[PDB]
């Protein structure tokens, strides 16, 4: 009722993987993790966040060489400032190496289209899961991949810029660490 | 943690639907849906959004003649704003024919009442799924249904308005749009 | 129909309690209990009742050092005043140590938003019943617990503020109080 | 949650019936109702609603020789005027022979107390329901009773008089009629 | 025993050598691990340590530092951690850090390694330090204590968005 | 698992005394390891050593080098040698070499053992090494650090000749 | 083998810097564990140690304390301590109190186990402790000597209410 999720475009894409767990059962762990990928209302918003080089992610999967995704999920998350102020999102999970631009997005098989201003429609948070047999589930491996899940996202220029943002999408998920690097403590 | 999902009280009000002939139907496909619905910060917010009128769940079901929700849940999101500018808001799915009116949620059976930010633990995304046995899960059939699912929410007219909202709600989910539409290609 | 009982989304958090001793303990009795938490009419209202601190839930557990609230509900009123004077309410049960706060209703799961009257079929008693699972059910025990329920509330500012209220919300329940305190007769 | 049942004090007064369905089935019909007993704010409430002879009830039981009450509950009803404007209630079920008044509730066994106006405390609607084994079931039959169920209640002159309630007890319930009477069409 | 995850954190809690610090924290009440915690009801330490770096200003005015986990419920101060079971003083100066760090773990059997929960437990970790006032102080710190280790999740807390 | 041969290297990679000296080697584009598995297509190392080798000069000129071992991938370098895992600090100088000499060997659970393949890895070995610029230099290296080690060697590649 | 109960104790024996201290206490005489045993008419001690303490002062005018258990019989005395068997020495000063303290304790089959009973035994612990007169006394004690322990009661005793 506060939450709905909706499925993206079913289509098998699993990419490639290393082969490097043999005969090893080296321990993993589990970790979740959420951030912000992008805001909207301010100005005309049109980033694509690719999940292998987000700060966010990177300092949380810094300390290992293997990183595997789990699960994932982009939000949209609007605001009372929508309530009046409507706009309309763009998301479009897609592998980093696809040629899709952020204004493109409705052009690629999956991209849809939110209104979250509604000053009519319901205030509730949409909830756009990672589909990861789309892409390659490894952030962070001993090889550096190319099917990467990258999130598409875009929103026309508002017509009431605001100082105080209207709507923003968060990013959450669980990964799986393992095979530490040795790094600078 | 950093999602808590407040499921909404209710009563089974399943809402008769159409039935359909022991003749060639159709296989149907599933799409997901994320959009924005109402935001917060900038004044008395008092927002009701049907679903089944407004797009783009609409946008959706249009080359299709056969709608059915399978999944839906409404987000709260509150944003750096609401960390020291604190607002109330009120939560509750009612069937489209319902009487009630965002100022009045809570004296419908299952209103909520979210006090976003400013508070100790507070600035945490909150969901709120509506209960597919409260309303009609049909938005776009051969008839036009009456008790298709309504989010209406409200919060009293903020103290010290913000340019940018300080809170969002985004209404999340799928639809099964089967049986699809001639039209002009 | 004259009542609608609209119950909240939720998620369980049942809320660890104390253990009791494999000694003689006692038989309880079970008192009702339904007071009056909120007004509307007058102004913004943005309530958040506690229970375990507002009495009389507590004039009914003076005498006794162990009351457990059996079942318990929120009560939504919208009054002849409402049918031609509109307004929006946003319920939503919280556990006390939650940082939502009345503003914020509609970005927690399970926030909900009732428009009272003005609507077609408005003016009918709604009731969002508290899920004894999101929260704890010790209200007086031999710790005073974090976790306990509270109903928080809220509704936009008035635009004709009346004098008398337009609509109200009362909490209504049971207790089990048992375990009877020494005191001076 | 939005609702909230309180039951009363348990102690057994069956009354006296007539042995009238000896070899008769009489058809019977059950009818709901509820009507409105009282409002809070105006002024100082102390009334004693007898629901023998309240006209709603009446009117329902008008053409009919036997009414019979099925089930039956008291509900407590705060408005957003209650919110800024607390107050105190007195309920109790008696039967209508006892000596009991509005203002000496407290002193009778189950008379309880609620602060609807909470500031702090939830919204919610109360519901005191009547324990019919504690009184007299039928409201109307061929011989006059006085266990016939009555309500008391009571509230303090308020501080803030207000033109507009702030809180009103509702009393809904089945009723059973049957053996038809002449009257008047 | 329910759906819980469990992730890692690390912020800093001390800063010597701006002048005589004797500062106590107590992770159940520390920012970050609140921040960390707020989207839960469940909190449970899993791992924890205090590891204690020293900079290069330290070559030039040594200081010494003292360290020593309790319970939040022992009537122990900062001055008496050398009278502290587990307690310790380290010589910051001329540091060099002969490869391996200054790591210092709290024992989980000294106390309670629940930090969030439906009680407020009393006996949780408070780590306690102590350094004399410096002998000429400098605006720059010339040390620092961070807490790192990980914590368990569950039960899942309303809260906004 | 197929024919494959395992053969020595040895070659020097640093020296030091000249400056300062930060200098940092992968092995997987070293020369000497290069020119070995040139006739090959898979290159695994089997064992591989960091020797550190200082001379008479440093009696008279006493220096400390810093070595450590590193994924490559690794945001670590040369002067943060002593906050990495297994890192070192020496002290040629008067140096005697009381009998054995100073021997760093690289964990092999800590990088690739896959010089060259199909793929190329990332997370190789890389060695760190680092020494302060001498207080006076000298044209001729005070010290020095040799990687030497065996590699196994498989599915010949064609080359000229 | 009856009813009985153990409870612990610990009272200061003696102190050192005011002048020449060579003290020797009897746990079957010291009051505190009299005023302990008194209700009882049996007491057998359990475990026992003897904790050295210095304070600040000690760091200014250093001193050495001589420590060393003795069945009380033994000829053995207090300036003997270092040639009875399991007799130490410690330097108190800059004490500084490295982590832990000085502890000292009574190996028990060393002595007899039984304070108060119906016979009054002979071989029961008996503390040495010496330490030259120092070289500028102080009115106030440099450091001291704690004994602490466990004792086993039984056989309840008839006393005065």
């Amino acid at each position: 009722s506060e939450v709905v999720k909706v499925k993206q475009a079913s289509i098998p894409a699993p990419g490639s993987i290393l082969s490097q767990p043999n005969t090893e059962q080296s321990p993993a762990i589990v970790l979740p993790f959420q951030f912000e990928a992008t805001t909207f209302g301010t100005a005309e918003t049109a980033a694509q966040v690719s999940l292998q080089t987000a700060d966010p992610i990177t300092k949380l999967t810094a300390p290992y060489r293997h990183a595997q995704i789990v699960e994932c999920k982009a939000i949209l998350t609007p605001t009372d400032l929508a309530v009046s102020n409507p706009l309309t999102v763009y998301l479009a999970w897609v592998p980093a190496n696809s040629p899709a631009t952020p204004t493109q997005i409705l052009r690629v098989y999956g991209g849809q289209s939110f209104v979250l201003g509604g000053a009519i429609s319901a205030a509730k948070t949409i909830e756009v899961p990672l589909n990861l047999d789309s892409v390659n589930r490894m952030l962070k491996d001993s090889v550096t991949y190319t099917d990467t899940p990258k999130l598409l996202a875009y929103s026309r220029a508002p017509t009431n810029p605001s100082k105080i943002p209207t709507a923003s999408i968060q990013i959450s998920g669980r990964i799986r660490l393992s095979k530490p690097m040795l790094i600078a403590n």
